[PDB]
């Protein structure tokens, strides 16, 4: 009987307060300037906010406590069945510092599938949505609802100590953590609620496994796509406090807000246009590209089909967010995952993704316009999805929604084990600057 | 007819558009210096965001394109009947920079009153909340889902030009303005949904009145009332960016969310404890105190009770503001508006809140702990709405709610005016710092 996750969190703690007593004694140390570009230019470059659990690494992309995404699929634990590394793991990774042993995973999952059930209010606030109301804004809407569930808020409410604050934000994780994904699920299937909504799980197996079954693609049939699920989850889990979802995550809950309102809100900034479309404009693109260019085509069609599309002003869209020197490692982890997968590589949506990878970064590079022409993990996602039977891009974001729990929540345990403040920068007008 | 809103700003956009060129080409400059206080501090201090309509000054307190409470009250259009500034005026300025004349306050209530309504599948959804659900919740969620009514999400689906951004994020706020008092009324009152819900507003009279008159207190009897609500939802609107409810709001309006969605999301940090309660907090505290002290007490027994709480370790609530040398200006305009009112000097517990405000400062000062130990609005404000009937303090950040929509939106237009790129700061671990 091995330390179970809560347990694992407390004995890290003391190293981390003792750290967090060290760095606070150089507090007047200087690290940075702030400049006016700073200011108009939405914090750009102003390093600015702590996050523990992943540091994007310029050489080898992001990192979780030092682990790249190989050292992850290496060490990290596997499924009853599959050879992807689980979301569950990464988890216990990005909280911990440490990787668990299967038998800890185990146990975990089976916590996490006793909890995933919901309470009959959110059933019937799913099911006076309208058809037309974006999936995004039900994912959040059914989120922060669950904050009726809050152990943290009516704690917090009865008087709590500040260095209890964490224990009640764990079981609130947690709880949210084991429920996002048949919140996902009902905004998938609103014709099933009730059913989806109270469909029991399979205790023994995992996270991804029971969120896949509540999307009515369970069994062994389907054991290939459970490995896809399980490997887009963890690697979507977190990429350093910066991103929109992320900051507004750790901002709601630094006043307190229970970690049901605090991912709601990190909910909503994934909704937004520039943070949570990436993966639907590249299978977009893609299929338009497949359709002009035909199912059967040359490397010069696809070379210059790349360059019809930068003389006319437009982008490549899932190129060259990096800094790297080489893809995305969570793209090449995805491009990993389909090497072994023969019905993969015989698609030929897929086999445009890969063309296009072997081909768009010269032609970017010649082009000069982009800083970075390499490839990033919406390159690769949404094609592998909609190979599933997943052709509606418009739910890309949900699925994002569910693993993008899993970091701003570890970080939010963290915030309130440290005792970090509210967030509060301090504002000035245009006029101002003058 | 005098110019209307949406013209009176366009008129002013090529100046401020203008005003941006210049500070943009001084970006390079440097303004401050970041710390590692700054990193593991919130941001406390760190001069980093924009924010048009409202500048702190350290001798005045907050100002409104350089006006003072006091220039606002003397300048800013009145209703129909009663003595206060109204919230749509100090709406107007926040967005122009001007005082819009009476005609044209009056044909912005109009239009106020004419988009109030609320579409069938928000009443349906307020009417699955279950009555534990707390209001804030349910505020942060209605409003939520009233991005199925945007605008701004449409047009920008549709494509649209960059420089055109500000015209539906205006029209997506005016609508968020008509409408969050009607959702608010029905957070009050949960049992009058189908009436309050479809209630027909009076088009002559303003936004606070008739916000009154879904709560259940329209008519003459109640102008001072009107009044009152009328003086907090403008004292309320804006205080600077760095707020949680307005740096939410601008953070995931960055994204390019719609008005509905970032709101939504200012609501989900303004109902953390350490950002929304204030106002309650020192309601309990006084109706504490007035306990402890009894029915006969002097000078000193109010000032041992002061010295008792803070000896405990405890806070004064409403007193201590981080920069300002006196008394808030928002405080002595709740403070005016009280001297007026027979019926409110009447009031043991205001009495009582007045008392304290004689006193505690100078207790405060020779305890030498509380920074500037002067009294805030929030030391006012629960007391005066408890006077007027409501006495359940959970609801008072509803009312907080809607008045911190003005400000948030005033600036989500002027960001998509100016074209302010999505908020991406920078995070690091704590190792990275050392």
């Amino acid at each position: 009987a091995e330390p179970d996750l809560k347990t694992a969190l407390k004995a890290v703690i003391p190293a981390k307060r003792e750290l967090f007593k060290q760095v606070k004694e150089r507090s007047d140390e200087v690290i940075g300037e702030v400049k006016v570009a700073n200011v108009i230019g939405g914090m750009r470059g102003l390093k600015s906010m702590l996050w523990e659990g992943s540091v994007l690494d310029p050489e080898e992309g992001i990192r979780f406590h030092g682990k790249t995404i190989k050292d992850c699929q290496k060490e990290l634990p596997k499924g009853t069945s599959g050879t992807e590394m689980l979301p569950e793991a990464m988890f216990w990774l990005l909280l911990t510092g440490q990787v668990p042993s299967t038998n800890q995973v185990r146990a975990f999952s089976r916590e996490l599938a006793e909890q995933s059930h919901l309470p009959q209010h959110i059933l019937d606030l799913i099911k006076s949505f309208p058809r037309s109301m974006h999936p995004m804004t039900q994912l959040s809407i059914a989120v922060a609802a669950l904050n009726t569930e809050s152990k943290f808020a009516k704690a917090y409410e009865k008087g709590l100590s500040k260095a209890d604050y964490w224990e009640p934000t764990f079981d609130d994780s947690i709880s949210l953590l084991a429920k996002i994904p048949r919140v996902a699920a009902l905004v998938f299937r609103p014709d099933e609620v009730d059913q989806v909504g109270t469909q029991a799980l399979d205790a023994s197996q995992d996270w991804s496994y029971n969120f896949a079954e509540l999307l009515g693609k369970g069994g062994k049939e389907n054991q290939d796509f459970h490995d896809l699920l399980r490997l887009y989850l963890a690697l979507h889990g977190d990429h350093e406090g910066g991103n929109v979802s992320a900051h507004a995550t750790h901002l709601v809950g630094s006043a307190l807000s229970d970690p049901f309102l605090s991912y709601s809100a990190g909910l909503l900034g994934l909704a937004g246009p520039l943070h949570g479309l990436a993966a639907q404009e590249v299978l977009r693109w893609i299929l338009a590209m497949q359709d002009k260019i035909g199912t059967k085509f040359t490397d010069d069609d696809v070379r210059n089909y790349l360059w019809d599309t930068l003389k006319s002003g437009r982008v490549v869209p899932g190129y060259g967010h990096g800094v790297l020197r080489k893809p995305d490692p969570r793209f090449q982890a995805l491009m990993d995952f389909a090497a072994t997968r023969p019905d993969v590589l015989a698609n030929p949506v897929f086999q445009l993704v890969k063309k296009n990878s072997e081909i768009a970064p010269a032609v970017l590079t010649e082009h000069g316009k982009t800083k970075n022409p390499h490839p990033n993990v919406d390159a690769a996602s949404g094609v592998l999805f909609y190979h599933y039977g997943f052709q509606q891009p418009l739910y890309y974001t949900v699925t994002f929604g569910v693993s993008r729990a899993l970091g701003p929540l570890v970080q939010l345990i963290w915030d309130r084990a440290l005792g970090l403040p509210i967030e509060r920068p301090k504002s000035i007008n245009l006029l101002g600057l003058k």
